[PDB]
């Protein structure tokens, strides 16, 4: 597969549309993200394409390496971090991001995982507590979808 789409939906007001592309050794992530409070929320690559709990069943970051978590520029990071959107004072946030661990194919293959937005910002594992490292403290999951194969 060269291109993927996830069309996130939750319990609440937050719905969004997330497009993916192969480019290089790279995967270029673009979409949008509405019904957010304004500022900037965690999103990340979850290990498991599982809706029968809503979110809850996504299981955790996706983690193939076996590190802590961090952001997307960090050496130490967990495939699935993909760090912050940020949304306007309308509710909405515009995803522009090109990261070079996840995949469309292969081993570090994102196909049938779930993509999540949270409640709060991802500090990125510099929050100076042990959750930092585990989730960025980036709290409660707003809505979620099935990463899917594209035309
Ligand atoms: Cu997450
Ligand atoms: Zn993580």
């Amino acid at each position: 597969a060269t291109k993927a789409v996830c069309v996130l939906k939750g319990d609440g007001p937050v719905q969004g549309t997330i497009h993916f592309e192969a480019k290089g050794d790279t995967v270029v992530v673009t979409g949008s993200i509405t019904g957010l409070t304004e500022g900037d929320h965690g999103f990340h690559v979850h290990q498991f394409g599982d809706n029968t709990q809503g979110c809850t069943s996504a299981g955790p970051h996706f983690n193939p390496l076996s590190k802590k978590h961090g952001g997307p520029k960090d050496e130490e990071r967990h495939v699935g971090d993909l760090g912050n959107v940020t949304a306007d004072k309308n509710g909405v946030a515009i995803v522009d991001i090109v990261d070079p661990l996840i995949s469309l194919s292969g081993e570090y293959s994102i196909i049938g995982r779930t993509m999540v937005v949270h409640e709060k910002p991802d500090d990125l594992g510099r929050g100076g507590n042990e959750e930092s490292t585990k989730t960025g403290n980036a709290g409660s999951r707003l809505a979620c979808g099935v990463i899917g194969i594209a035309k």
